[PDB]
């Protein structure tokens, strides 16, 4: 079952076609936009795509072509050059941007970023709020935004240190050119790297099956500790707090 | 001279067994339960045996068979499953294990894991605490608490993702799957892997005694530093404070 | 054009040498004390070589012999001695050594630290502030201050977990050790190792004059981000609030 929205497209995959009982999907959620560039409709449909996930055990995100150009200047422009020099009217167009970029980083259930070609930009910021990257061979990633004379401000900055380390995101934002899969692999920006697209999504698809084989809430909690920016002690006793809660019987005999 | 108790023995060698005078130890302290394997009397002798440590330099931790298979799920179970969803309880429970955990993160002197063989969930846990991790060829790391529907809380969430980065930590921790040691070498979660345990424990053993031959207070600070967890200018004013009342004119001479 | 201070050299270059217009330059600073020594005059002249990069649009922070042996022990003890014990006096002293590392950390331009040979000490804790650090093939990298008795308190132990983790920053600062070239770039310490000195000088200037192209503020913004230190709502937010303040129409057509 699919749902077709200008710039994206969103499919789930019942993890049982059988049986008389209403269980989780895979859901896959294609940027379908001109080499997946992202325009003033993807803002809009992005967190609307988002808001069908109830039933999802798993979020994968991927490209056509290639995986994402990033923002299309061209189409954004209309919003953000009125806005220029205005603090309070720039903030609200760009809330509309992180509506997406950190909507994606809140899902509850594990998300898998699956790139191939070129991921770009606001494409790279929006990986880095995933849980797990994976990519093929041909896959470059850059944060290009300082030739336009901007600071990424999509979350890149903050997110991307936590995964590479500081200084190799200050190569990527300061020079604005890109690494290759490889480089990649040896940073720490994707824990896989696939011989090609096919490869890639099959691989994705394989990895979301294992991970909707998981307890959902364990899934869950595991990420809100890892993402929630508390001192050590706070995030601690709030894992503690969680299996207090989420921690079964069954689910001990099962494992 | 040794002591032994239930699940771990601790062994302290004095650094000069010449001498009329009373100097420091390197203590090691094996995890001498089936496997590693850490159940209820785990919990209450570890920090019994970290109380042993006024006289150490430096302390080597380390397996039998393998390091650690991590919480005996079976012996645990009996504090565990009855304060499921009551969180003052649990947290109660918890404690306990956090005493081992955090009493290792906490102690004033270098922290030497050496791990061979398995290194399972409470197991990589505890390493995360230690200063340096020192592995053999056939060491295999792995955090698989989700697959019991646990989310892990003896501090693997907050503490891995410094020595690793978030989105590794987030590959161990959510699909729970083990990684070699060649990878967590370069992943940086060991600094050295070495052919086999007895070389293990032979380099683990040279590393104590250069540890031990260093100013023990300058050691101290460097921990204290890099586990403070404060801003910027907060660890930095504290670093220079603890110069100001630990450096010698004889250790510059000396040095 | 250069100036000769007592402890470094500071030359500045002029970006466009035609024209008759006032432009940007690109700054080159040489650690120019005995294997680039610390001592006395540097802490005073170093900021005061900071002062004089108004016009310029990139740093290159270079040595001589070696990049920096680090602090001068015999000629920073006069200060240093007599304010053992004293903990507001210690902080007075050590005040005038963070004017240089955190004055360096502070500019608003891009900082490239191009490193041959020893870089030890007070020298590793410098290039830490930098943005990025170019090596050679014989470059070697220690933080031995424990050997002396010291904490190392110029921002190593803060700034170094951000580059390169905190298991690898444990393993310099406890062990005193030196790493080579090709561990450094593993480790993420620098981002590229070139051939020799000469190697390494050319392609900080090519790189220099690359970033000196981009938009200034942008690239501000960029380094202001990464090293605000801020929970990440806050810095966020900071980011879009800079680019309110800082895109143009004109950076994103001239992009």
């Amino acid at each position: 079952q699919s749902m077709t929205y200008q710039s994206i497209r969103l499919t789930q995959r019942p993890l049982s076609q059988d049986g008389t009982t209403q269980g989780g999907t895979v859901a896959t959620l294609t940027l379908a936009a001109k080499m997946g560039s992202m325009g003033p409709a993807f803002w809009q449909e992005f967190p609307q795509a988002l808001s069908e996930l109830g039933d999802a055990r798993v979020l994968i995100v991927r490209g056509e072509q290639v995986f994402s150009a990033g923002l299309d200047v061209k189409s954004n422009g209309a919003a953000i050059v009125p806005a220029l020099g205005k603090p309070d009217a720039f903030k609200a167009v760009v809330d509309e941007m992180h509506a997406v970029t950190e909507g994606l980083a809140a899902l509850p259930m594990p998300v898998i970023a699956a790139v191939h070609g070129w991921c770009i930009g606001a494409g790279l910021e929006l990986i880095a709020g995933a849980d797990l990257r994976l990519c093929s061979q041909d896959a470059r990633f850059s944060l290009p935004e300082v030739k336009l004379g901007i600071t990424a401000d999509l979350g890149g900055l903050q997110r991307l240190p936590h995964l590479i380390g500081r200084g190799r995101t200050a190569h990527l934002a300061l020079t604005g050119e890109a690494i290759d899969a490889a480089t990649a692999e040896r940073w720490g920006l994707v824990t896989e790297v696939l011989p090609d697209q096919d490869a890639l999504f099959a691989r994705a698809e394989a990895l979301a099956e294992h991970l909707a084989a998981l307890p959902a809430k364990a899934l869950e909690g595991t990420k809100r500790a890892l993402s929630d920016g508390l001192p050590h002690a706070e995030s601690l006793a709030a894992a503690v707090r969680w299996n207090a809660e989420h921690m079964t019987v069954e689910a001990l005999q099962a494992g």
